[PDB]
């Protein structure tokens, strides 16, 4: 992945429904800053979905790659409401500015 093109595809695809940054709101979804190693359903002040605090899983390269290619088939029932980014290319990109964004 490149981060500055998963920046790209941040703003693009995410930034309408989350922040990354240190501090930030949870403007529809949950800020992220802390992702990588969290477990779900972490963020303070956040209300979650019983799907996602349920799933069992912690959020890493591995988790986040096969969530954002299609999040209602990882996690069914969740509130985020957004189809996949189904190329992986794309996907890897996002994640690896994820990963340097939010810590
Ligand atoms: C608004 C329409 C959203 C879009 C677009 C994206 N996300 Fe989202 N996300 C949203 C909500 C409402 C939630 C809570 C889900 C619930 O069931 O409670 C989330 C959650 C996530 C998570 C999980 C966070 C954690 O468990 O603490 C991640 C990792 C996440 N979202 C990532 C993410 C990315 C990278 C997006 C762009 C590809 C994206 N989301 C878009 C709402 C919305």
């Amino acid at each position: 992945g490149d981060v500055a093109k998963g920046k790209k595809t941040f703003v693009q695809k995410c930034a309408q429904c989350h922040t990354v940054e240190n501090g930030g709101k949870h403007k529809v979804g949950p800020n992220l800053w802390g992702l990588f190693g969290r477990k779900t359903g972490q963020a303070e002040g956040y209300s979650y979905t019983d799907a996602n605090k349920s799933k069992g899983i912690v959020w890493n390269n591995d988790t986040l790659m096969e969530y954002l290619e299609n999040p209602k088939k990882y996690i069914p029932g969740t509130k985020m409401i957004f189809a996949g980014i189904k190329k992986k290319g794309e996907r890897q990109d996002l994640v690896a500015y994820l990963k340097s964004a939010t810590s």
